[PDB]
């Protein structure tokens, strides 16, 4: 006869309220920071307002839902189920919302040209919705028969004191195990995150191929103009430059049309010229391209590098969110797993499950941090928030 339950479910109790606080706040305050900065007004960040309402909704139910489902009190089958599995459509709905922002910046990335024709704030409504309502099913599936109603723990209900028909609510009594690792796990959680793990690596890689692509059109550019000041031949001049041309109108695809005609318009004249045996006027007409390379070229690809600078550390900043989410939740999963993939092995400790509980919880306070610390838009929003209403 041991230390007393109550003794740790005051901390456990205790430690959950803090979470519930913090999960609803730092949310609280991204929502108000998208609602009344315009900039934060886009399609991207609609999914972080998504969630972000998962969060709240953690904050605010999940919490309080977890707090009475550990008490193992008497209640229908039924609505047991619904209260055990409310956070399966909550972490649903955020893997759901994680992989639309994974999908929405690999669009903008690869075709930009066309992302404002293919994205907008028409269909994102509609995605997340959509997405809501599957976190719903996939959530609540087991309460549409795949549970254990009907393999109820005898003992447990006469031990509790429960009532005709209700059992004691606790998880791996009613939620079967097979559905978490499997249904929940396997298929709706780890899949999932192989995919966004996909998509930012194909981000990444996409910035990567085109900052190489306009580093070989600049170096093909200054490499043609150098060898056109040291070539000695009218066709060794027209090759360069033919190829400089083709560097110059690939470069060209990355207001601003002034300065790339002005150079192919040069490209064109210096080849006029090397085509009528003018070797020397073509090396001299080709050296004033430099001076439209320092007055345009090179202002457009240095802003060029630093718009790909900027999405990639948007999509640095997004992906964060993602591991922090795998960091927070595995852990139940592998218990789950070890759980259901072992019969010999002894069950994880009470205070470890708890553990891990509370670490998955967690995951609904860190992202406003993640925001602030990263994205400036964000920060600064946060900030007048902070110094507008309350200090
Ligand atoms: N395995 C598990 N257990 C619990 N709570 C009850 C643990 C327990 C274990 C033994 C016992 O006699 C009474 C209760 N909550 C749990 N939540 C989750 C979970 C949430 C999201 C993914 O897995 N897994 N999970």
């Amino acid at each position: 006869d041991g230390a007393p339950p109550i003794m740790g479910s005051s901390v456990y109790i205790t430690v959950e309220l803090a979470i519930a606080v913090l999960a609803i706040l730092g949310n609280v305050l991204v929502c108000w920071a998208v609602w009344l900065n315009s900039n934060l007004q886009n399609v991207t960040n609609y999914f972080v307002v998504s969630l972000a309402a998962a969060d709240i909704a953690v904050g605010v139910l999940a919490i309080p839902f977890a707090i009475t489902i550990s008490t193992g009190f008497c209640a229908a089958c039924h609505g047991c189920l619904f209260i055990a599995c409310f956070v399966l459509v909550l972490t649903q709905s955020s893997i759901f919302s994680l992989l639309a922002i994974a999908i929405d910046r690999y669009i903008a990335i690869r075709i930009p040209l066309r992302y404002n024709g293919l994205v907008t704030g028409t269909r994102a409504k509609g995605i997340i919705a959509i997405c809501w309502v599957l976190s719903f099913a996939i959530g609540l599936t087991p309460m549409l028969g795949w549970n254990n109603c009907g393999q109820p723990k005898e003992g447990k209900n006469h031990s509790q004191g429960c009532g005709e028909g209700q059992v004691a609510c606790l998880f791996e009594d009613v939620v079967p195990m097979n559905y978490m690792v499997y249904f929940n796990f396997f298929a709706c959680v780890l899949v999932p995150l192989l995919l966004m793990l996909g998509v930012y690596l194909r981000i990444f890689l996409a910035a990567r191929r085109q900052l190489a692509d306009l580093e070989d059109n600049w170096e093909t550019l200054n490499d043609n103009l150098k060898v056109i000041e040291k070539a000695d031949n009218a066709a060794q001049v027209k090759d360069a430059l033919t190829k400089m041309r083709a560097a110059a109108l690939d470069a060209q695809k990355a207001d601003f049309r002034h300065g790339f005609d002005i150079l192919v318009g040069q490209i064109d004249d210096a080849l006029k010229l090397a085509n009528e045996g003018k070797v020397k006027e073509a090396q001299a007409a080709a050296e004033q391209l430099k001076t439209t390379r320092n007055a345009y070229i090179q202002k457009y690809l240095e802003r060029a590098r630093s718009t790909l600078q900027k999405e990639v550390h948007a999509a640095k900043s997004l992906a964060i969110i993602v591991g922090l989410f795998a960091l927070c939740w595995l852990p139940l999963h592998i218990i789950n797993c070890f759980t259901f993939f072992c019969p010999d092995c002894s069950h994880a400790p009470l205070w470890l499950m708890y553990l891990a509980i509370v670490l998955s919880h967690t995951n609904s306070v860190v992202n406003p941090f993640i925001y602030a610390y990263r994205i400036r838009e964000f920060r600064q929003t946060f900030r007048k928030i902070i110094r507008s209403h309350v200090l």
